[PDB]
């Protein structure tokens, strides 16, 4: 999978970049660079743009390919639009002074990224509906939207799915400093941060966006003793349930936890930084989204951590569609007896309702 690990790595660095640097612009302008779409979740210029971005390098070097993504342009103003093709040509008139990769396509000939027709047509692509065989990339364009919205954290994500399991999970998270969580910075990280990327079977690693060069092998760790670790949670009272959270980390004598918006969760605790992710469901109608999950759970898995649901104990199943069945999530630092503690604290927390 050498040239699809290439393009996702390349396609997550450029959208990372215009991310970090719109993430000011679209907050104040807040009025013009945001819809709010039919479950009032909100979506970006940025998250447009992160999509077009990542859509057409796929295409151009894959050009059949089968894409997964969350945004739709349909009703999408010619204004609106034309926004998002500015805020490429601006991102790609910064990067191309340094950060342009040889022998690497971003367009081409057939998807030359120049008008507003092409955008739409290159949004439109992520409509596919995922399922069980084949091959087919997953994107969350801007994932945790309003991480991103609150000048806080959030990720660009990546992964391909091959008859129902990520075989490939990139993650960009342009605003993680690691200082912030007890570890050291890597050379480069402040320009836009870091991407994480795992292929099945080849281990996890990192590097600063900037770099995407060099790579360092990361792995979960391994401590004893529950009262000593760290959960990684959501910011947001509506994505899970933390009453219940709570009450996990009272049996478990839990007493460190850190909050943040998007899958950046899962890079943290591939790198070693926390031990246990928790999304319990607050209702059990919602069916979580697999551009949520997919390019963390490779990353995890490579990582040497272990990935359910939150009640079952089951591994998730990404062949399922765009959604999970099961209900909600799980990950940890394994070994499997931690993490069948968790989960079944959480089952029966949830089954005493
Ligand atoms: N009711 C919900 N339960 C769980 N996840 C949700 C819910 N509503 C929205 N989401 C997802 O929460 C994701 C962001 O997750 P996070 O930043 O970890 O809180 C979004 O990309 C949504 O798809
Ligand atoms: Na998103």
């Amino acid at each position: 999978l050498e040239r699809e690990l290439l393009v996702a790595t390349q396609a997550v660095r450029k959208a990372s970049l215009l991310t970090k640097r719109i993430q000011s612009e679209v907050i104040s302008h807040k009025d013009s660079t945001t819809i709010t779409k039919n479950d009032n979740s909100p979506v970006t210029t940025g998250d447009y743009a992160a999509q077009t971005i990542i859509i057409n390098a796929i295409k151009s070097n894959f050009p059949d390919d089968k894409v997964v993504g969350e945004e739709s342009s349909s009703g999408l103003s010619d204004a609106f639009v034309s926004g998002i093709l500015n805020e490429i040509k601006a991102n790609d008139e910064v990067y191309n002074k340094n950060y342009k990769k040889d022998d690497f396509l971003f367009t081409n000939d057939q998807f030359p990224l120049k008008s507003l027709e092409d955008v739409r047509q290159i949004i439109d692509f992520g409509n596919y509906e995922g399922g069980r065989k084949g091959r087919f990339w997953c994107l969350d364009p801007i994932d945790g939207t309003k991480g991103f919205l609150r000048g806080e954290q959030f990720a660009v994500c990546l992964a391909l799915i091959v008859d129902g399991v990520v075989q490939l999970g990139c993650i960009g998270c342009p605003n993680l400093v690691l200082s912030s969580y007890g570890a050291q910075d890597l050379k480069g990280h402040e320009s836009f941060g870091y991407i994480f990327r795992a292929v099945r079977g080849l281990g996890a690693f990192y590097s600063p966006s900037s770099d995407a060069e060099s790579w360092t092998k990361i792995h979960v760790r391994h401590l004893k003793d529950t009262k000593d670790m760290i959960t990684l949670e959501g910011v947001e009272k509506g994505h899970s349930s933390h009453d219940e959270q709570t009450a996990i980390k009272n049996k478990l004598n839990i007493s460190k936890s850190l909050h943040l918006d998007s899958q950046a969760k899962y890079c943290l605790l591939a790198l070693g930084l926390a031990d246990v992710y928790l999304r319990l469901p607050i209702k059990l109608s919602y069916q979580e989204k697999i551009w949520d999950h997919a390019a963390g759970n490779v990353i995890v898995h490579e990582a040497g951590g272990i990935h359910t649901d939150a009640m079952e104990d089951v591994p998730l199943d990404f062949g399922n569609g765009r959604t999970l069945a099961t209900k909600g999530v799980i990950a940890s630092s394994g070994p499997r007896e931690l993490h069948d503690l968790v989960v079944s604290t959480s089952c029966d927390v949830i089954q005493s309702r």
